């Protein structure tokens, strides 16, 4: 089993106990640690924060403590958008520039691989031609990594990709069968199924559908996303089930209608540490004062409300349920977004450090 965990290079800017610093990294919590995010300049891999080089040395320095650990560098993410990917994959020449830059960069900073997080080929402004060009990029990287291993005698760089759960994005961007041949593993982003971009409440990461759902909505759940990627050609051993350590929040139209599917007027109030309306870290809801928590019966996940604020999130119980699920489906492991949104310092939830991610590690039988 794998436990793939994302580190984010902006968590260092949160205040107080929420500030995530190198001392908060645990070399043996996860099997694979992915650094979010690198960017791109002139079609070439590049840093995005002023101290990335300092953090790269910390990050890969964990491997001194746990020599089994593998690290990857992720390029892209939601905010990065698509234009730079589109421009880089538009020609073989530009892809070659990128691939060669990536190998040099990963070796320079001692990363064990690259995680592609383009959100997404064929969507978010990216043209339809990018579906096949993404296939080619994946093939180009895999083949070049194989070649460099032969030339250098070093262990081959890994290639993974973070991929969407929703059929609209999957079919617009991903030749699933083809890319599965070349990716070492596939990080399924089985979250953001619902959120405050919708005008009714819905859970960030439900395992199964609700009875009231039909049509496309009935596939906006973890089980459907997993089965989608498997049936479209991803080997189970390569499919890594993503898990969120955050929830998605809504302001209710009325505090007297708190159902799943109740009318919402927008994002929930920003969290005191995360300061982003529409999401909250686990540590911002795990002990939410004066709130009312219950479970969504068929979806196997909790929601919590307080006055006109409503939040769908994951807890220890839902993480256990999801690991039981992934094991039943024979998947390659779990992935988690993100280290810094769990109660990494044990300051809020009275459940110790990393209560959610330690649950994943325990349920996968990966405890040192
Ligand atoms: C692998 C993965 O989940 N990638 C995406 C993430 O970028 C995204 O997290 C969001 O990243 C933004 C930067 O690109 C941040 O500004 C934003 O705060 C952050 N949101 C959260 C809830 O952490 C995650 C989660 O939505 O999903 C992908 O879209």
């Amino acid at each position: 089993a794998k436990l793939v965990c994302y580190f984010t290079n902006w968590a260092q800017y949160r205040q107080g106990e929420a500030r995530f610093l190198p001392k908060d990294l645990d070399p043996s919590l996860c099997t694979h640690l992915i650094y979010a995010f690198a960017g791109m300049t002139n079609h070439q891999l590049s840093t995005t924060e002023w101290n990335d080089e300092t953090l790269y040395q910390e990050f890969n320095g964990l491997k001194k403590m746990n020599p089994k650990l593998k690290t990857l560098l992720a390029i892209g993410g939601w905010n990065f958008g698509t234009q730079k990917f589109t421009d880089m994959v538009a020609t073989a020449n530009n892809r070659q520039t990128f691939v060669n830059s990536a190998i040099r960069f990963l070796r320079k900073y001692s990363f064990d691989g690259l995680d592609l997080d383009w959100e997404y080929p064929g969507s978010q402004g990216s043209p339809a031609v990018d579906k096949e060009r993404f296939t080619t990029l994946v093939q180009d990287l895999a083949n070049a990594f194989q070649q460099e291993a032969q030339t250098s005698g070093k262990e081959r760089l890994l290639l993974s990709a973070a991929v969407p759960a929703g059929q609209t994005y999957v079919d617009a961007g991903y030749e699933v069968d083809k890319i599965a041949q070349n990716l070492d593993f596939v990080n399924l982003m089985a979250y953001d199924f619902h959120g405050s971009w919708e005008k009714v409440t819905g859970h960030n990461s439900p395992l199964y559908k609700r009875q009231e759902e039909s049509g496309a909505a009935a596939s906006l759940n973890v089980d459907a996303a997993v089965q989608q990627w498997l049936q479209k050609g991803t080997p189970a051993s390569k499919l890594i089930l993503g898990m969120p350590t955050y929830g998605r929040s809504f302001t209710l139209a009325s505090s007297s209608d708190t159902r799943v599917g109740a009318p919402a007027t927008g994002s929930g109030t920003p969290g005191p540490f995360t300061k982003e309306g529409g999401m909250l870290a686990y540590y911002e809801v795990c002990s939410w004062k004066g709130a009312t928590k219950q479970r969504i019966q068929d979806q196997k996940v909790p929601y919590i409300f307080r006055d006109n604020q409503w939040v769908g999130f994951d807890d220890v119980e839902s993480f256990k349920t999801k690991v039981s699920y992934l094991k039943q489906k024979g998947l390659g492991g779990a992935m988690v977004w993100a280290l810094d949104l769990d109660d990494f310092a044990g300051f809020s939830c009275n459940q110790g450090r990393y209560p959610l991610i330690q649950t994943l590690r325990q349920e996968l039988s990966l405890v040192p």
